[PDB]
């Protein structure tokens, strides 16, 4: 019914009022809910929800790693004093859901291999602190992390296990060392356009296309503009992969376009207040981000480490640190940060 | 005469007070000339039209690449509501001059292969927003980006695309694998002294020596003191290189002396004020950067990148970040840094 | 007797103030003993003249080379106009000491090559220019460098000279290529615990058992909190180090544990009011170096460069830069620091 519609999309503001007087047992299942759904940006249990059924769909091990994490970050950060409001709004979790889930992903072992679950709670730990040093060294200019305290701790892993370490074994990524074979008559469009999807689903590592539409349809019923700006952005890493000469496998695995849906999102809406100009802008910060993740891959294959998304944490820092002298190109403080629609009104409120 | 020697020397302030009111295209022509020259810290469009002749004896595709990239980094200043006293400076146009020449340079395609000028272009596109978001890091501490927009972009194109890449596939640069053989006595005098203007030339990547020579007259014609630093930082990258027993072959190149240019260029007389304490000052960082280029280099060739001028950037911030206790090493504000000769009289009537 | 107990403990203030008036050659000796000892954060002549006594059982050539490092890094201080109260408490001597030390350790040249004096001259005169840049960073977080100097000077000398070096070669370090073969019955609990003062030794590069055992000597009549605490990281360095699967060779060498016992010195009462949350706190960062050390070692390998301190540096400015609702965690403004005892002191003065 159009009641629900309501009280279902956006951050959930009634329901969290809702919940703030309930069982803290309650309390936390939220709050993962919401860390779960935080990695796109989206502060919604419902959005989290929906998230965590596209993760069992893709893999049951990777999400059981991605619960773990984000339970581990979340305790972490009540018990490291932790600003509440923060925690409670799952910003303490979608660091420890990705390195959980990337975790897994990217571990040489079958699946179900329990001894991972450890380095997973070990590393997720690691992920309030990372957040907290960087917040205090962002907050000279009101910058959010993004993913930083996953990347970080995630190549930090990596490194330091390696695919020759005896207990957690990672695959093995190697540089390029031949010029690829790229026959353009064997192209497949119905492959390109689900790696749309796909693309959108290689944010938390899952290259199923079920599981990036269900992604894609918790964006939308948290914030349409947002499903938007993640489709845009997964095209538009498409685009860049092609205009590169990159191998058709490599394009529909999604491997070139999660980079640019989250530096989309971040734009195009969340960051900035949502224009046409913001629009082109955060189509050139996906853009930026598909050659910078295309230049960060290629450079971190020599150390054997994926790329992450470092490419999106730093073009989206570079485009939220460009200043402009267009009245229309506006940066929201951190604090009035909710989705692009909210973000959008408050914009035209405080400039009427 | 003597009268040309006073509207040809320096920033050219009365010929800028002359084409204020004139047609927007010889404007724009003016903004590139004084981007070309701008790589070397001079705000002179003669200095500019003399490195493009220089550019032109080294290489026309070259020039070409160059010139489409100062282009497009002005447009992109000035579509993105740049500073409009940067853009006439020749600010936002020195970054795009420079990716163009090294993305022409470490190109393994042939001349003219008119397909690079796309990568040109979105490349050099991305220099003005990464000038803006490191200005607006480095701010707070008065400082200049002096190439950092350029060195991210060239490097994360050549990064992304690589030598094995199937449509603009870059020169392939490996690390050193076996003790250099060395002889003492084939060692060729004329060539080590040659390689002071070759030195100052490999600044825009030419290791014509004509075109150094052109350089140095450029640099001269501007601010004589400019030209001495110049020629001073490439006797002092070659002696460095010397010093830790460098093939022979890459000492004549110039590759060991252009990124000394710039910093004893950027510290003695640009950004202190010159007395002989900052041009010690100057000497220590031009022989730092040698060193640091070395490093860089060794660095990112196991990424098959070349070291670019990230040594001369690195280590002018660090001398730059130098607190002193003494009065005579004195650096000068930001807004009133124009060319040496100017910053000493600044320096004199404020201290007196 | 009780009398010494008073004048050899702690920063010695009673020794430095009879030292204040008397000839400039003795007072030069005490700032390049305190500056010896200022490597794991004491400000103590005596504790410097032991950890001397200690290069020179482990090596004489490596004491050699450490001496002549700090005091070119001292005299570089005093040439560069440097705060004199920084200078006189050896804070401009231990980056040095590290410097010369580290080179001299990976040379690959035999002992008493006298040529490497050349080098460890010009790499340790850069390391008060760098302490001054970082610190002119950090002075906004009130965040000290560590010993950031040292590793950004010793990594760029070791990856300017490298392996192949004709003048200065290095010795050869490269990345892991085959899971390590670890029989975890020949495993020697004796050399295990051996490895606790082999960890704390390592911090100057010593392999010797009794020269880190001299060290923990110079630390407990320093400040007793602090060989316990380094102690503590040592023994967690190495536990960590069993817990990643590591070979028992490079667990005894201590290898493992060097960058854990600075972290832990710096977090459990140097820099932070030493509690049982910061003990705690402590042993995490120790973990958090630990494992970062290893990221560290496993990525720099590639590019043949030993890991250094970067791993200490790194997660203990994470940890700095923590920000805790806790009364409990309480990090001490830089100009209070002293040592454990005298930081509890002042914490409970000032908070009762
Ligand atoms: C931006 C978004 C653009 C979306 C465009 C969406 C679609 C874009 C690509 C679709 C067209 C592909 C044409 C089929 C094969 C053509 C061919 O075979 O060669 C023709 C030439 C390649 O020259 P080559 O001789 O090396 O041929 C290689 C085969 N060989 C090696 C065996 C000889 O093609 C091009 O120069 C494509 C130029 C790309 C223009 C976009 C610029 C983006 C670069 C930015 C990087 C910043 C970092
Ligand atoms: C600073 C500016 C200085 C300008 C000086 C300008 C000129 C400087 C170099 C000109 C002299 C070269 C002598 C000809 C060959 C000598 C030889 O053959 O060997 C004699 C020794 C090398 O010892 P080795 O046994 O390995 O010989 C190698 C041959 N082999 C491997 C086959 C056995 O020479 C030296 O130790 C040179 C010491 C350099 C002093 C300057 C220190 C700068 C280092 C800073 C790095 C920071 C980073
Ligand atoms: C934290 C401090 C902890 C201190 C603990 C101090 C002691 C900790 C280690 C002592 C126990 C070693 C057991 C002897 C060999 C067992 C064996 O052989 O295999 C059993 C499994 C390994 O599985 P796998 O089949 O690969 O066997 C390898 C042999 N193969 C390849 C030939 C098949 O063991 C484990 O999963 C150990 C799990 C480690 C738990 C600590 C988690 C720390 C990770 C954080 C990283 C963050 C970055």
């Amino acid at each position: 019914l159009s009641k629900a519609v309501g009280y279902l999309t956006g951050d959930m503001k009634e329901y969290r009022i809702w919940l703030k007087d309930k069982h803290l047992a309650l309390q936390f299942i939220d709050w993962v809910l919401r860390g779960t759904a935080q990695v796109m940006f989206i502060n919604n249990p419902l959005s989290g929800l929906i998230i965590f059924i596209g993760l069992l769909i893709q893999n049951p091990w990777w999400t059981i790693t991605g619960g773990l994490g984000t339970v581990v970050s979340t305790l972490t950060a009540l018990a490291l004093g932790q600003d509440r409001s923060a925690i409670a709004s799952g910003l303490h979790g979608y660091n420890g859901m990705l390195v959980g889930l990337l975790m897994a992903v990217f571990s040489e072992k079958l699946d179900y291999y329990w001894w991972l679950l450890f380095p997973v709670t070990f590393t997720a730990m690691s992920c309030p602190v990372l957040s907290s040093a960087l917040n205090s060294i962002f907050s000279k200019w009101d910058l959010p992390v993004f993913t930083l305290p996953f990347n970080i701790a995630v190549t930090l892993y990596l490194a330091a296990t390696g695919h020759y370490n005896l207990f957690f074994p990672t695959t093995l990524v190697e540089p390029v060392s031949s010029v690829p074979n790229i026959t353009w008559t064997e192209m497949e469009m119905p492959l390109l356009l689900q790696a749309i999807p796909v693309g959108v689903g290689q944010v938390y590592g899952c290259d199923n296309p079920w599981t990036g539409g269900v992604f894609l349809v918790a964006l939308f019923i948290s914030s349409p503009l947002i499903c938007l700006h993640a489709a845009i952005g997964s095209i538009v890493g498409l685009l860049a992969a092609l205009s590169v000469a990159t191998p058709f496998e490599t394009i529909y695995t999604g491997l070139w376009s999660y980079n640019c849906v989250l530096s989309c999102i971040a734009i195009g809406g969340m960051f900035y207040a949502l224009t046409w100009q913001t629009h082109l802008l955060a189509l050139i910060c996906a853009l930026f981000c598909a050659y910078m993740e295309a230049a960060i891959s290629n450079i971190m294959s020599v150390v054997g480490v994926p790329p992450g998304t470092w490419a999106f944490c730093l073009a989206t820092i570079i485009f939220l640190l460009l200043t402009t002298n267009n009245p229309a190109i506006f940066r929201l403080p951190l604090s009035k940060v909710t989705y692009p629609e909210a973000n959008r009104i408050y914009y035209l409120t405080v400039k009427s």
